[PDB]
Order: structure tokens, then sequence, then C-alpha cells
């Protein structure tokens, strides 16, 4: 299993500061992160359960699971995240 889809969440909150939800501060008021499918800051390159191989394939585990952006939203609505752009990465699979 191969896991080097993300998404790259552009937002602001309602309460709080970007680092609360491990996000990064992305012009005045407005914050950044990189997701995984499980709504979670990326802990490393790649979304795998476990680790990968330096492709991001033989992933132990599988991939991270759930429901992206709408994920984070949700993990963090004492915040009231306020989302202005997802973009999921890769824009293609190679072949
Ligand atoms: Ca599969
Ligand atoms: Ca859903």
């Amino acid at each position: 299993e191969c896991c080097t889809s993300r998404e790259l969440v552009e937002f602001k909150m309602d309460r709080g500061d970007c680092e609360a939800v491990r996000a990064i501060e992305n012009y005045p008021n407005g914050c950044e992160v990189t997701i995984c499918a499980d709504g979670v800051a990326q802990l490393g390159a790649y979304c795998g359960q476990g680790p990968c191989n330096i492709f991001g394939c033989n992933c132990d585990g599988g991939c991270l699971s759930g429901d992206w952006s709408q994920e984070f939203v949700r993990r963090n609505q004492q915040y009231g995240i306020q989302i202005i752009k997802v973009t999921r990465l890769p824009f293609w699979r190679p072949l």
C-alpha cells in the first residue's frame, strides 16, 4: 500500500491560534497545515499508519484513514475552523 496523499489546508480560527492545532501562521490571521486522511497534522513525510519506504509505499498498517479536511474541522470544533482552501496532493498518480 502507498500513502503519499495529503491535504494542504488554509484556514482561519474563530478561537485560538494556529499552533493550538499544530498549524503554522499564514499571513496575519491565516493558518496553514498539511494533514493526512485522519485530519491530524502530518507527523512525517508520508501518511502510513506506520513506516513506509522512501517511495511512500509498503506502508505498515496501510494508510491513516479518515474524512480529510472535514475531520480536521470536526476534531478541532472548539476552535471553530473556517477553511478557505484545500489542496490535495499529489495532483495525480504516476503512469
Ligand atoms: Ca490497497
Ligand atoms: Ca464525510
